[PDB]
């Protein structure tokens, strides 16, 4: 397997960025694998967003449809475009604010208290924006990455209304761990549904 | 199965197409199953090709790699792209002429000779390339295509120097038929070196 401390590696640097995000977007095309979306009246001239998907995912979205991208890019210079996986909503009509409530379990410290430090302003959105603004807050608060860290592995477990849970790896780095690697996990487009949304937890074990 | 003429039917239609034919274009860069290429040059500012392909031929090119472009279009109305699959070969430098030798063979008739009616001008060229100009060739010249034709099945088989012969079915619509279907065969980026080339055999079956 790969050690603990080149996956931190990878990830301290693939996290490491700015995500795109914008709102109310055109879709221009779709592609065999990939929705083209207008950026212009955000970036420019001729730019685009490029979010590759699963192909459940890409039939939801037609030519002309408005949604919103959420995403982070796995290519650096890449001309008038813009590249990432999944990401993609229905664009958010009314304004909206959804303060989330979580806790933090750290191996043999008591529980920590996280109501309200993320918020998102969606009322669909991508695990993929649920999933960077948890492990930004993770970096920027408690270091995760860094190879000092004491963690070993975790994650992060975001709970329904229904009782159930999804997971999320926080130390995964597949391949050769690249962003193109760490990011692919995000092409299933998967979102939820604020009003079934509960509350998350994270695990982090030292 | 599908029905021979609504293969036909797709095939004409498809293959009723103004191929895009650049030459010496610098790759821009990779994506995951893609080649972005720039063809400023011939097209305008921004303009670009992107080429979906293999893992495994992708890898042969990378960025500021001079290559010629040969592909057929599976999208229509798509900005400052042109999509296609394959059809990328390293630039050719030097001038060439290559005057194919090749037989039609239609059942129950006397074998047509074809030699020097079609010409290439690449030393290393794709199937892709080479499957148009003779699909073309006998649409044009035998309406294979039509409703009326009385074609019924047939190939082409590009015959190389060691006696060996590579097949290309000439009614094959796969899936929905769309040309996004009909040209996925060509992502293999299959290229022959005319050193190696023999000459064609065209079968059509009545």
């Amino acid at each position: 397997k790969k050690d603990i401390s080149n996956v931190k590696s990878d990830l301290l640097y693939a996290y490491t960025i700015t995500p795109y995000d914008y709102k109310d977007c055109r879709v221009n095309f779709s592609t065999t694998h990939t929705l083209n979306i207008d950026t212009q009246k955000y970036r420019g001239k001729d730019y685009y967003i490029s979010s590759e998907m699963s192909y459940e995912a890409s039939q939801k979205f037609k030519r002309d449809d408005h949604v919103d991208v959420f995403g982070l890019f796995y290519i650096l210079n890449s001309h008038t475009g813009e590249y990432i996986y999944g990401g993609i909503t229905p664009a958010q009509n009314n304004k909206v604010n959804h303060k989330l409530l979580g806790n933090l379990f750290i191996s043999g410290e008591s529980q920590q208290n996280l109501n309200n430090k993320i918020i998102l302003e969606k009322d669909i959105v991508t695990f993929q924006e649920i999933d960077f603004k948890i492990r930004k807050y993770l970096m920027d608060n408690y270091k995760i990455y860094d190879a000092t860290s004491p963690y070993v592995s975790g994650r992060i477990e975001i709970g329904t209304k229904d009782g159930k849970h999804e997971q999320i790896d926080l130390f995964d780095s597949p391949n050769e761990g690249t962003r193109s690697d760490i990011f692919a996990k995000y092409k299933d487009n998967r979102i939820i549904n604020m009003k079934n949304f509960s509350h998350f937890d994270i695990y982090l074990e030292k």
